[PDB]
């Protein structure tokens, strides 16, 4: 069966983390733990298609540090992902896009915006802003809370697909 490395990046405490052990694990926790699991694959059907999910979390990592650009660089898509109430955060996706850019040398890498928190009242970062971003890259947005699990298979899933389409 097919394998699909998905890479998830962003600024630190956007969600990267919690997004992935969603997932993977089917727990939220709000206290930092880094002690659990770590698995970081799992079995899914997209679309009639049985494939493996290889979540590649870029949490924890300095910027431009080697293992950063080894994950980059064997990644097939990715989560760009911020959080609804930092706005630096988004103002960070053009950073993380052009850089996924340039590890691949390719202008067309499929990818996949995702406002995370979106549970919260808390929101600095509008809905429209993140669709015009989206829709600027050609590419789809997700809104996320890793808390209440709303949207989370959705954004990997349509990751999983745009790496279809490329395909
Ligand atoms: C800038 C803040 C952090 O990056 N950070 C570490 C977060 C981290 O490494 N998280 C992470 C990375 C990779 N895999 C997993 N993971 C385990 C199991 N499944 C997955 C997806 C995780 Br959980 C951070 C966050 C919060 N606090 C601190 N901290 C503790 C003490 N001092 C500081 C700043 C840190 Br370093
Ligand atoms: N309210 C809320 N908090 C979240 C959500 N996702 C993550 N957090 C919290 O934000 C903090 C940072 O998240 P973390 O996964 O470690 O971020 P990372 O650095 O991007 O991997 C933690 O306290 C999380 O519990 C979410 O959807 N909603």
């Amino acid at each position: 069966m097919t394998e699909y490395k998905l890479v998830v990046v962003g600024a630190c405490g956007v969600g990267k983390s919690a997004l992935t052990i969603q997932l993977i694990q089917n727990h939220f926790v709000d206290e930092y733990d880094p002690t659990i699991e770590d698995s970081y694959r799992k079995q899914v059907v997209i679309d009639g298609e049985t494939c493996l999910l290889d979540i590649l979390d870029t949490a924890g990592q300095e910027e431009y540090s080697a293992m950063r650009d080894q994950y980059m660089r064997t990644g097939e898509g990715f989560l760009c992902v911020f959080a609804i109430n930092n706005t630096k955060s988004f103002e960070d996706i053009h950073h993380y896009r052009e850089q996924i850019k340039r590890v691949k040398d390719s202008e067309d890498v499929p990818m996949v915006l995702v406002g995370n928190k979106c549970d919260l009242p808390s929101r600095t970062v509008d809905t429209k802003q993140a669709q015009d971003l989206a829709r600027s890259y050609g590419i789809p947005f997700i809104e996320t809370s890793a808390k209440t699990r709303q949207g989370v298979d959705d954004a990997f899933y349509t990751l999983v697909r745009e790496i279809r389409k490329h395909k």
